[PDB]
């Protein structure tokens, strides 16, 4: 905030001091670009966007967890605001898009540790609710890395769970947003007919294929998740004993690797 911290060091910095290094498409939304901060000299996304109508800054105290991208700091101008972060590869979104096919079931098991320990880790440290789980908001990176994007607070964010029709009054509608994702990215198709998606609230939901080769734990995960009444719907503190987790909690996969191996195409 006209203040960037940095290897546990806060600075006084200006967004017009960074050496701008060219943009990138493929963020939490596509205004972002890659920089450096000359006076440590590391280098970083800034996302930029235009300023509207109208301060959620308590994004920086968590530093502490592996699995959300870290945010060093923000800047604002007459015009716009910027949101300074730690750099990494792209989307779950985009991989799929990129791929047009589906993401293996191990690094969708790496994924899910990774995220679900984000959001545990935003419920209980800092009482948040992230409220906008989806493949977009999924960061991977060429070290093998995977992390939440905290975005702060027709097709389009059909994520929502089914227990948003009853007030009047959120603690584990996140979790639904989480197999649905895992089941896109599993199946490489976002799962519902195209419009707009009020099957939603119709179907049964809509699990992991039986016999596309996935374990039986995924599919199982999968379905806990998407469990239509949220009274039902495990909380964090209960996934995160599931089976799947416990597994992926462990097993190595390398996803340095497929990762970058991924990278062998345009785009």
């Amino acid at each position: 905030t006209g203040y960037l911290t940095i290897g546990g060091q806060r600075y006084q910095a200006e967004i017009n001091d960074l050496e701008n290094l060219g943009e990138m498409g493929s963020g939490t939304c596509g205004q972002v670009w890659k920089m450096r901060f000359r006076k440590t000299g590391h280098v970083i996304a800034v996302k930029q966007m235009r300023r509207s109508g109208n301060d959620l800054d308590v994004v920086l105290k968590s530093h502490d967890c592996p699995y959300i991208v870290q945010c060093f700091g923000t800047f604002i101008t007459n015009t716009d605001v910027f949101i300074a972060m730690e750099l990494m590869g792209t989307c779950a979104e985009k991989l799929k898009k990129r791929m047009q096919g589906p993401i293996p079931e191990r690094i969708l098991g790496k994924m899910t540790v990774a995220i679900v320990k984000a959001l545990y880790y935003l419920k209980e440290k800092h009482g948040v609710i992230h409220r906008d789980v989806k493949p977009s908001n999924i960061l991977l990176d060429e070290r093998g890395q995977i992390k939440l994007s905290d975005f702060g607070i027709a097709g389009c964010a059909a994520y929502m769970a089914p227990e948003r029709i009853d007030p009047p009054d959120d603690i584990r509608a996140d979790v639904w947003s989480l197999g649905i994702s895992l089941v896109e990215l599993a199946t490489g198709q976002f799962p519902y007919k195209n419009c707009v998606l009020t099957k939603v609230l119709q179907e049964e939901p809509p699990l992991l294929p039986g016999h596309m080769g996935f374990s039986g734990d995924f599919q199982s995960f999968v379905k806990d998740c998407l469990t239509k009444d949220h009274r039902k719907r495990p909380k964090y503190n209960k996934l995160l004993e599931h089976s799947f987790i416990k597994r992926y909690e462990t097993l190595e996969v390398d996803v340095a690797s497929w990762f970058k191996d991924v990278m062998a195409k345009t785009e």
